[PDB]
DNA sequence: CGCGGGGGCGTC
DNA sequence: CAGACGCCCCCGCG
């Protein structure tokens, strides 16, 4: 039993590989992470997720538009508001020939639900 | 109404 | 524990 999982204070062995590899599931959907903040207790299965969450507070803006050296706290966000310049509009309303765009998946989806 | 900003989640 | 990119979703605001 070399092998271990890694979850966090669920540290234990297993003879095999595979025999690992579907111990894990277990741990499927626990929150070993949360927010080490005052009266903000909230859980994050992921790491990357809680780093993130951290932001709220901390304050960090980590990304920066390179046009108006606008900062963010997520590359997403920034992703979108780049087409505030590029003008970029990749969502066609569907109905009759009512063709709008929009930047933004649900910017659209707004739209037709106002049909 | 366009877009900021936070949640959750699949993925290499 | 795999950090990081990418989306959908949903809400609030000037
Ligand atoms: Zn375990
Ligand atoms: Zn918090
Ligand atoms: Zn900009
Ligand atoms: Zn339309």
């Amino acid at each position: 039993r070399p092998f271990m999982c890694a979850y966090p204070g669920c540290n234990k062995r297993y003879f095999k590989l595979s025999h690992l590899q579907m111990h894990s599931r277990k741990h499927t959907g626990e929150k070993p992470y949360q927010c080490d903040f005052k009266d903000c207790e909230r859980r994050f299965s992921r790491s990357d997720q809680l780093k993130r969450h951290q932001r709220r507070h901390t304050g960090v803006k980590p990304f920066q538009c390179k046009t108006c050296q606008r900062k963010f706290s997520r590359s997403d966000h920034l992703k979108t508001h780049t087409r505030t310049h590029t003008g970029e509009k990749p969502f066609s309303c569907r109905w009759p020939s009512c063709q709008k765009k929009f930047a933004r998946s649900d910017e659209l989806v707004r739209h037709h639900n106002m049909h």
